[PDB]
């Protein structure tokens, strides 16, 4: 049904099944180094990210026109230091933070990221990109800039040698490699009501007694990660991951940045056994809604003598604990066997998985291993 943008691209068409593994295209041996002309009255400027002032533009920008939750009762909230978390991980590149601004006002109009990963895919090991954070303000949709920001980002990308990127939409574009579902958990279920996140179906103070929770975790040793637990956090989620067809690969110093616990962005926590050995781990990111909503949301969680549905409830406990008001998790990994059991009702609409540039056999939502932010 006619993509004007993505037919053009090194993807896979819609409804063609993949047997093969590879690249679409060869790699390019000579880039253009003119950026690509944007729409009249337009410009790229990076953004530097350590200027609190452009830093404070651009979650403005997206506080006001990202991402809004279905029924658009709520966008996400983003601070500057989750906005550092997720757009600074090592090896960080200043080009990749790419904005689009105003010629005569220098108001900051649009956004795309690239941060560098390595991915694994099926067999393959091979360094790529994750692409966030695509954004174009309200005022500007449906002119044809997003295909510039995405032609911009990839030719930036292409200057550093990498041919390859992972991408998650709400929208069904060419081809979805996986694709997952949303699921929440009530924490708070009377807060939920008023904002309209949730609804009666019956009476208030059931609800509230379906969904009570212990106020300390069932597991023991449960604590904080800390900065002796980076070596075994990092080796207990290698092995985990090697399950899964769709994973990343995480050097000990991503590792460090990833799940190293930082207030009101991102918590990790270890099963620290009676032997002092770390056995397992979980770990969820905060992002709030504005209307405000305080949501948790699963990060990686790695069992090896936990059971993992003890894992994840305790996990429950602990964000309720901290004031958040729901829980969210994906249906992939082994998510599934503790999503009904824990009480998780599935939300609306899915989040689809993609490669750029790499042709592969779609897989089944519990063989992706990848989450983003
Ligand atoms: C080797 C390195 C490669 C690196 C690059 C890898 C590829 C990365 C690709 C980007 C990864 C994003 C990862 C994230 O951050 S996903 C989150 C995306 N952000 C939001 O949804 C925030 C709110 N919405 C917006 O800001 C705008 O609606 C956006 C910017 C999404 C589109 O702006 P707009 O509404 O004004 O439309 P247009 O006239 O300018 O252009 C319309 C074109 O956009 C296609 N479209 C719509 N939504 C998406 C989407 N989420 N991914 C890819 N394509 C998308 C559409 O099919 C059409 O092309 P085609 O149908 O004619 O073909």
């Amino acid at each position: 049904r006619s993509y004007q943008f993505w037919d053009t691209q090194p993807v896979p068409k819609l409804g063609e099944v993949v047997n093969t593994h590879g690249p679409v295209e060869p790699d390019k041996d000579n880039i253009r180094q003119e950026p690509y002309t944007l729409p009249q009255g337009f410009t790229w400027d990076a953004l530097d990210l350590g200027d609190r002032g452009v830093l404070k533009e651009l979650y403005t920008l997206l506080n006001e026109n990202y991402v809004e939750d279905d029924d658009n009762m709520f966008r996400f909230d983003y601070s500057p230091e989750f906005l550092l978390w997720a757009l600074r991980p090592p090896g960080w590149l200043p080009q990749w933070h790419c904005g689009v601004r105003v010629v005569s006002s220098r108001k900051l109009v649009g956004f795309i990221s690239a941060i560098p990963a390595n991915i694994h895919i099926y067999d393959t090991e091979k360094k790529m990109v994750e692409i966030n954070f695509l954004c174009v303000h309200k005022k500007l949709r449906s002119k044809r800039v997003a295909p510039v920001l995405i032609r911009e980002i990839t030719r930036r990308v292409h200057l550093e040698g990498i041919f390859q990127a992972v991408y998650t939409a709400g929208v069904v574009l060419p081809k979805p490699v996986g694709t997952c579902r949303y699921w929440h958990r009530s924490l708070n279920p009377r807060k939920l009501i008023e904002v309209k996140f949730s609804h009666l179906s019956m009476t208030m103070q059931r609800t509230m007694k379906l969904y009570r929770l212990p106020e300390t975790p069932k597991t023991a040793g449960l604590r904080p990660m800390e900065t002796k637990d980076i070596p075994v956090v990092h080796q207990l989620l290698t092995r985990y991951l090697k399950q899964f067809h769709l994973t990343p690969v995480m050097s000990q110093e991503e590792v460090e940045h990833w799940f190293y616990p930082q207030e009101n962005i991102i918590d990790t926590f270890v099963v620290e056994n009676a032997n002092g050995e770390v056995t397992d781990f979980l770990s969820f990111y905060t992002l709030p809604s504005t209307i405000s909503l305080k949501a948790a949301y699963s990060f990686y969680n790695v069992h090896t003598q936990t059971p993992l549905l003890d894992l994840m409830s305790d996990a429950l406990v602990l964000a309720k604990m901290k004031g958040f008001d729901v829980f969210n998790a994906l249906d992939l990994m082994e998510n599934k066997t503790f999503l009904e059991k824990l009480k998780f009702g599935i939300g609306d609409g899915n989040l689809q998985y993609y490669l750029y540039n790499w042709k592969c056999p779609s897989m089944g939502a519990e063989k992706v291993g990848l989450v983003l932010q």
